[PDB]
């Protein structure tokens, strides 16, 4: 069961979660996703939207990452286009000090020395929103337009141990 | 005709070209590597090895780009492994505030808003060294022993035009 990443015009992210830091063991999450889009939002994900934040998203059809906190703040593009409409395979880690990103089973990019572990983060509550942000566009490194018109399946995220909310599926839109 | 990229023990550099930037309109260094050896320099640069300074190498076989200017500090591993004996194309090119890496034809990297324009550093004198760097390794983000145990070929950086001087051959090696 997949289901769509952005629901009509708006820019709001179609779910989110919150996670406690405090009760994170597993870093990373996956997922698979399927577009024709070349620029959009696939997640997003904050302790602090002013201070900590991150950004996976497509332009040109490319991964791109965005990411600012008191460690590093950078906008990164990397990895083939998976703009073909094929299912495509992501993890995103974090391990030590990096964030690794893989791509269909592919290691296409490590921003080495990016971040303090997510167990000591200043405010410990993490959220993640699919399919946007949750700040204006305008608040990137580098603005994109957030709408993705791609699904999304079989995704996981951090683990159920650390999970404290989660929106309503009521809105959530089947592919 | 290709060189050797390290001459026995020491970690210096095979080679030093440098660059008068006043002169400069191509902004980007093409060239092929072979090499079995997971970890070393390929290439440094820099206008200021306290200020304003670039590293190309391997690090676990694949690309890694440490650098350190203004507008950015980083270290980002990206690509394909190349350590593995065959010869791989590989293009570094500066395009408006980004430096794309390219391997083998295709962009594997590309770090936006890292750079203003070459044109305008506040020293115009830019160094790019072959098979080393021009300050101790301890001086890197993330340390490497940079020798790279590999062979070089096809090489151009940035074009004659820009170019004032170059190391004297004399030290160079054949493969
Ligand atoms: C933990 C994740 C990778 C690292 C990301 C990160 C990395 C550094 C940082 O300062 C903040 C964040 C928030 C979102 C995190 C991501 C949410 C899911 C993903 O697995
Ligand atoms: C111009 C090159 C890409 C951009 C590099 C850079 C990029 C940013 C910076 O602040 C310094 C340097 C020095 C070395 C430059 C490289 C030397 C050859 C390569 O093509
Ligand atoms: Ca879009
Ligand atoms: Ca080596």
């Amino acid at each position: 069961p997949a289901v769509h990443l952005s629901n009509g015009p708006g820019q709001e992210p179609i779910a989110v979660m919150t996670f406690d830091l405090t009760k994170i063991t597993k870093t990373s999450s996956s997922f698979e996703v399927r577009t024709w889009d070349p620029e959009g939002v696939i997640f997003y994900g904050d302790t602090n939207p002013k201070d900590d934040w991150f950004m996976l998203g497509l332009r040109d059809g490319r991964p791109e990452i965005q990411l600012h906190n008191h460690w590093a703040q950078l906008t990164v593009g990397a990895g083939p286009r998976l703009d073909d409409g094929r299912w495509h395979q992501v993890e995103v880690k974090m391990e030590g000090d990096s964030v690794l990103l893989e791509v269909d089973g592919e290691e296409v990019l490590r921003l080495r020395q990016v971040s303090g572990p997510l167990t000591s983060k200043r405010h410990p509550i993490m959220r993640i929103a699919l399919g946007g942000l949750l700040f204006p566009a305008s608040n990137l490194r580098l603005p994109l337009v957030p709408a993705l018109d791609g699904c999304l399946r079989r995704d996981s995220w951090l683990d159920k141990q650390a999970k404290i909310s989660a929106s309503a599926p009521t809105s959530l839109r089947s592919c």
